[PDB]
């Protein structure tokens, strides 16, 4: 089947591009000085744009699809939200979660996402999501790499056996080592946690993804444990802080010294648009905190930050369709990042700079990178964000794995008009 | 003498009841369909509120009644206070000390007050008060049940010997032991200081009541260090974290996470009405915080929290009468609980919370439990806390050990007109 993409824009470049495939992967990447003609094994991008898969940095597939389960959050609050999970993580089973774990996953593969990391709480002597979520990895993997992350959901210090329950959620092979250090229930368990968290991380070769600060408290500094671990262990790249809402909360002086830091150590952001809206400033009155992490200042100071999409129809977000577009359209309303540029250049908030927080290692339209790429209906970011565009095809492995024939729209005016929406 | 109290109200239930008395205990509680008669060894309620004894959870019986001695504070602050008591401390003799006590105990006994924890600065290698106060404790034991807490005013590691000073105390029988973190010199000797009075109370077997971040410092969180360790070691009920002023200044969100922490551990909360909404916000110009702990929110959280004079005619409170229903109504009005169920759900504040907050093993109207109630001349709470009324008579061991005559008021109308003040 598949040998060639053709009439292919790509974003940052001029012109079109064709994508020669071999193997499975990219053989070679030449531009077109004209629109070239279909073919039988050509995949025709129609002048749409190319990019390597959407990636989802953070989900909980074990939460997913029990949003209301047994009670609904309620007070839109972090806290209540885990409440309520608590309430159902006494209720699962291990078909359960593979069910609502690969109801959530197709509506990704149906989206061109190819790369998910999900959290799964390991707060639980039970292990009861991650044996299914470990089986679930494997079943799709053809369609989408699945790095599960160790998620201490109720304190590593501050659980009964945390500590011991995630070095085994480690030893049956998760490959994120996950921490909350603002949920402990001191500051001194809050640093410590991570010290076991690092250790852990090392004695295991793992990465590290924490759930950082999440919390609208100017006093909420752990990201700075975080990013000063990373440098002293010189394994930045396979560091991740989620999170860190209460960034929005410092001072900016604090915020400047930080950031030299941040830079230095060379850990990754995780930003959560469409869940840190509703969750956080549920503690102000008027007027109300956004509530979102230093996302514009990150982008500014050459810091990798990403978006995820959090929960999915979840204790903490009742709505979603695992869509990395409406993410990103959310974030860059909150955070400003509304300049036409700016918003061109978002889509790498939901690609590369996503595919750097999850250290992977082929990713990429890139000559010798697996023939992983998908075929956007528009021209260019901002237009993609814009009329947020389907994924038209998802190609993996140079064999396409979704399609999405788009919507028609027709006016009944003195004549009937097709309506596209472009500009 | 006393065989019954007859023609009982109590607080929550429909109706009268009669009260059985044997043996300096009560052998029954029976309800009744109307009035009673009186008779000798019946004690008439007159169908007035019974309730077990006032408690006083917090007074430093070593300060009292030394308002102005040598000097006046004056700025009205708490670090103003402890100079000026420093001062007064510098000049204690054994009797000075037992004679104040004994002043203010009597004011309590009048007020129906049957337990006292009292505060004593052991921060004076002399020990002075403390040996007096273990005196007072044997002669005041007829009466009121006195428990005396170690208090390391001037700090455990900020002072010279403070650590062992405080031990000796213990040695010496002291039952509670104390810490005031947040006047150490540093937040690390705050949090250290909270281990040794921990591990302190667990050599000893003695209970805890820490004065703890009394002060308007957003920062001062020593509250999460109490109650951790508290957690830790499974002794919750048998610790107290006092005044937790700061509390009225944290931000919602670091208070939400911190309150699930305060109802897992199960300690006990005093907040100090009287002194609080005097020597609080005295560093604001305009608007001026009020300053009292959270009160409202640990009732709906089910947190225990009560009431306590603090400081009577003192270095920081140059008022009172050692009066536990003028402590409530401060706090109802400050603390906003002004419903008509909360101002009457108010005298649980200064009666079956503060027991708890003393650990007592023998509190209540209950049978089985020993004959000490008072008798107020009010038809509920409610009543009780609007007309300031005094205790009709209180009862201990079956025994009246204080009474009071009402006050007589008449207006001279067209008639002669009796006013009591009902509603
Ligand atoms: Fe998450
Ligand atoms: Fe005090």
């Amino acid at each position: 089947a598949l040998q060639t993409i053709i009439n292919a824009r790509l974003p940052g470049e001029e012109g079109l591009w064709q994508i020669h495939l071999q193997d499975g992967k990219i053989s070679a990447i030449d531009a077109q000085s004209g629109v070239m003609p279909i073919t039988e094994n050509s995949l025709d991008a129609e002048q749409g744009l190319v990019i390597p898969p959407f990636v989802e940095p953070h989900i909980h597939l074990d939460t997913t699809q029990t949003a209301g389960q047994p009670n609904w959050n309620q007070s839109g609050t972090l806290f209540e939200g885990i409440e309520r999970w608590a309430e159902r993580k006494a209720l699962l089973t291990h078909d359960d979660v593979k069910q609502r774990a690969w109801q959530t996953l197709k509506w990704q593969i149906a989206n061109g996402i190819q790369h998910v990391r999900t959290h799964v709480d390991v707060s639980d002597a039970t292990l009861t999501a991650l044996k299914a979520m470990l089986e679930v990895k494997q079943e799709v993997a053809p369609w989408i790499d699945l790095q599960i992350a160790a998620f201490p959901q109720e304190g590593i210090l501050s659980y009964p056996n945390g500590e011991a329950l995630l070095e085994e959620a480690l030893r049956l092979g998760a490959d994120v080592v996950g921490a909350i250090p603002h949920f402990e229930f001191t500051r001194e368990y809050g640093v410590e946690s991570l010290h076991k968290t690092f250790a852990l991380a090392q004695k295991y070769d793992r990465l590290i993804d924490v759930h950082c600060d999440e919390i609208d408290d100017e006093q909420s500094r752990f990201v700075e444990t975080v990013a000063a671990l990373a440098h002293h262990e010189g394994m930045g790249a396979r560091v991740t802080a989620s999170h860190t809402t209460a960034m929005h909360s410092y001072n900016g002086a604090y915020t400047s010294r930080l950031f030299r830091l941040l830079k230095m150590s060379g850990i990754n952001f995780v930003a959560n648009p469409l869940v840190n809206i509703h969750l956080q400033g549920r503690f102000d009155t008027y007027p109300k905190r956004r509530g979102i992490t230093r996302v514009k200042e990150m982008l500014e100071s050459g810091i990798n930050v990403c978006f995820g999409h959090d929960d999915v129809c979840g204790p903490w977000y009742p709505l979603g369709t695992a869509n990395m577009l409406q993410v990103l359209h959310m974030g860059l309303h909150v955070c400003q990042l509304m300049g036409y540029g700016q918003i061109n250049d978002g889509l790498n908030l939901i690609t590369h700079h996503s595919a750097r927080t999850l250290n992977l290692q082929d990713y990429g339209i890139a000559a010798g990178n697996s023939a992983n790429l998908i075929i956007l209906p528009a021209e260019n970011g901002f237009d993609a964000l814009r009329r947020q565009v389907p994924v038209r095809y998802s190609v993996r492995g140079g064999k396409v794995i979704a399609s999405t024939q788009p919507a028609q729209t027709t006016v009944y005016l003195e004549q009937p008009e097709a309506i596209d929406y472009k500009r």
